[PDB]
């Protein structure tokens, strides 16, 4: 018959179609339910029952299907700090019921936290060492108080856990460091600080199974943060010093099937690694469809290794 | 010559006192801070450096030694959802500097979310079937909405992440119910619901490094919460089925040094597991000065794993 595939992710990207005639343990077709976070609830009960039900708006059609997903794959980002981002409760859930999933629900819960993740990456970095790992120079501060020990200007300041450029400020003085430090007192979170980077390109090295990919991303907006706005995206060929990076940040949290390393590449020539991503990572360049195409093949490589008739 | 070990835990329990005398490496001295989450504050740097900062009331109002721990020992809940009870910003931080500690930063930060440590307690359930491994079934709701989803009653409502009894209210009909519903959605966050079994006592099996320990609780108050006002408490003997419990729960997010499995003794002659406990179970009985020995020894036993000269 059928298996049950939740996939969390934009309605932009069908991904019925990207399953459309495949079977996975010879017979069984594939049934994928698509939705956002926001989209979604669920039940769980310790003794192996759930239920998921959906709620989306298709063509004027409010659709509030219900369903009982065998495997999750997530495109999204299970929490932020901004409004209506925080869907831990949900990503618990599907522990709580046992789904197995891509990326494992392990390392989501533990994705949560960028400065979690970053501690990850430190603990690769005093393992490779610089010339193989360059990790950026960073600062944790655990709140607003302890800011008062200043990194060397310029910084960029990322305040808390968000995306898309939110919470980043690029500071260039000592005032303008107290400033957003009183700031950050308000948001009563977390803040990192490391070394502004003048830069000649972005750097985004990609792992999807065994596939890896390396692009590179120009501004054209003379904005310093290189996303939104506008930006010349062209992708550049895999070295084995790139490979290696992205290699050795996918073993954490027990294993990331789908990952990226984000570098800046400076005026000085050198790299930067600045922070890991992991399934929520977009798909971009001109080869998406081939990416798709491959995290397809991962999923039903993973349901066969993983579920039962 | 000597190992900085911070010990994160209350003032009337004088770690300074069980380590004096005590080496590591041979000849190095072992140098305990000792304070709780509410008085620390630290910063953390990429490149490895890091510092901590203690300020408790002495000299005056506020005083504030600094220093720098080679080791943590934490005894204290890090996460709770009452007033001023997160504490997850330092844990962050000291995994951001790569501390060594006792349990690993690693398995604190995954105790944080009750039902995630429980979702774990689900699959060992699932492995080793009910009779070896009796956990009390839960349902597990998102949030309040999926509280439509009517469970059989009498249950024990247990709202979000807190301790001591609080935020759990015991739940006869379901109109009673449809108004902790409401109210777990000012709370605005997820909540269990288990049956309300009428017992006889409470168990509680501890794990020490390879020291065990069963007691047992009988209450004289009245309601229901045992832990509440006078109750008789008792070392009791092991057993394997004991054993096996807390062996098992050990196990997860790499594993646990220090562990406790709960659970309620039944009037229908039956045992039933409601819940795991990590480092940050107090010590209690009358073998506590033992069992801070036992402690002692795991975290030279564990500095002399882990540190360098
Ligand atoms: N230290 C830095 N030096 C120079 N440029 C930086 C630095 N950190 C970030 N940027 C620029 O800002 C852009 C966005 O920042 P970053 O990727 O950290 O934020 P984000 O919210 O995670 O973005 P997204 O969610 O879109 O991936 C980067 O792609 C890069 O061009
Ligand atoms: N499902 C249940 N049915 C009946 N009693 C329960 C149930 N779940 C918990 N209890 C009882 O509720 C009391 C409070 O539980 P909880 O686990 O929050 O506290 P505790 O850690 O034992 O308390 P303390 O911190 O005082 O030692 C306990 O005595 C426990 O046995």
């Amino acid at each position: 018959k059928a298996k049950v595939l939740l996939v969390v992710d934009e309605p932009h990207t069908d991904w019925a179609k990207c399953f459309r005639g495949k079977k996975i343990l010879g017979d069984y077709d594939i049934k994928v339910e698509q939705a956002e976070f926001s989209e979604l609830n669920l039940v769980a009960h310790a003794d192996g029952t759930y239920a998921v039900d959906m709620q989306v708006l298709r063509n004027g059609t409010k659709v509030v299907r219900s369903f009982r997903p065998d495997f999750v794959l997530i495109r999204q980002h299970a929490f932020g700090m901004a409004e209506n981002e925080d869907f831990r409760h949900l990503v618990i859930g599907m522990q709580y019921a046992g789904l197995p999933s891509i990326n494992s629900l392990e390392s989501i819960y533990n994705f949560c936290d960028k400065p979690w993740v970053f501690a990850q990456m430190v603990a690769i970095f005093k393992t490779l060492g610089g010339e193989k790992f360059p990790l950026i120079e960073q600062t944790y501060y655990p709140n607003h108080r302890e800011m008062l020990t200043l990194p060397t200007f310029p910084v960029v300041v990322k305040i808390g856990h968000a995306h898309s450029g939110m919470g980043k400020v690029k500071v260039e003085n000592h005032y303008d460091f107290q400033d957003i430090a009183s700031v950050v007192a308000l948001t009563q979170t977390y803040a990192t600080a490391e070394p502004f980077i003048d830069a000649k390109y972005d750097i985004r090295v990609q792992k999807i199974g065994n596939n890896y990919k390396a692009y590179m991303r120009t501004s054209i907006s003379g904005n310093w943060k290189t996303n939104t706005g506008s930006a010349m995206l062209e992708q550049i060929a895999m070295s084995d010093r790139y490979k290696l990076w992205v290699d050795a940040c996918s073993e954490m949290f027990g294993g990331l099937d789908i990952c990226a390393v984000k570098a800046v590449h400076g005026k000085d020539g050198k790299d930067y690694i600045f922070e890991v991503m992991d399934c929520s990572m977009p798909l971009i360049g001109e080869h998406q469809v081939e990416d798709r195409q491959l995290i397809t093949d991962l999923v039903i490589s993973k349901m066969n290794q993983l579920l039962s008739r």
